[PDB]
């Protein structure tokens, strides 16, 4: 599996949510069989990262005999008004062996219907949550080239991440 | 105020559920204090929804922020959520939580693929939601129509598609 640059890591999965940031996503991805696939993708192009992730699900040749549980470490939240979680939500009624677990990073706000989106989601069986330091250090030390350096983090990961997790516990209430 | 063509209520009240209808949304209004009336109705205009149209009147009756006042909404459709509606109208009752809103609905909106989320919304922010019966669509014709004195005439199945309708939006909110 290819490895992240750790300066693209840390730039994008800084969690301070009073930065104004470019409307880029990395959502890192590993599926566990109840197969073990995982990488990482970008949005590339206008095709936001959730949809290419979507894109390939066919070449994981999942069993559909068999139930699957695939994890997102994703950068921002999924959108609404440009159709990311639609199309999830369909995917996951399309193919109910699958369980999805979503942790972000942040919440993408910039979507005047960021809270839908979310709200659907969970509607639709996934289970939304906020990155932990717990998943940052995982992700660093998972998906990163970072050749033996452990997680060092950023200021006020742990008060960030908890504001956020309030916030999308509200949301989701 | 002003009242509405018979044949406008008719087309956009009746309640068969299996007819192909424009998105196209009338909203008869009530606004009573509880222990001072506001009445009228609104449509859609220029893609904005007749639900964000009452919303943005409010100011305009001048409510006394002091006491309880109860909306009624007579709608032709129970308001969306894939376009922002049944959000709006949450903000709206936590901001303003001496509003409670009755929402009767002629039609369940089942061109919004997540018009369950809205219904669950709606009621979890403290209105009531019900479908539209004779009773209610009689006294509408009575009340917001410029009938002429002219009695309410029931169209095919509304007795039916109400009590359809009504079972489907029961088991939503149950
Ligand atoms: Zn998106
Ligand atoms: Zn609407």
């Amino acid at each position: 599996r290819y490895l992240m640059d750790p300066d693209t890591f840390t730039s994008n999965f800084n969690n301070d949510p009073l930065v104004l940031r470019r409307r880029q996503t990395y959502l890192c991805y590993e599926v566990e069989r109840l197969d073990q696939h995982m990488g990482f993708l970008c949005n590339e192009s206008g095709r936001h990262a959730e949809l290419r992730f979507l894109d390939l699900v066919p070449s994981l040749q999942l069993d559909p005999a068999q139930i699957y549980r695939v994890t997102w470490f994703i950068s921002w939240s999924p959108c609404f008004s440009w159709g990311c979680a639609g199309e999830v939500r369909a995917f996951l009624q399309e193919n109910t062996h699958v369980r999805l677990r979503i942790k972000a990073a942040r919440i993408y706000d910039y979507d005047p219907l960021y809270k839908e989106a979310l709200q659907m989601l969970r509607d639709a069986g996934a289970q939304v949550s906020i990155m932990t330091y717990d998943e940052f250090e995982y992700c660093w030390d998972t998906f990163v080239y970072r050749q033996g350096c452990p997680f060092q983090p950023w200021d006020g990961l742990e008060e960030h991440s908890q504001a956020l997790s309030g916030r999308l516990r509200a949301i989701l209430q």
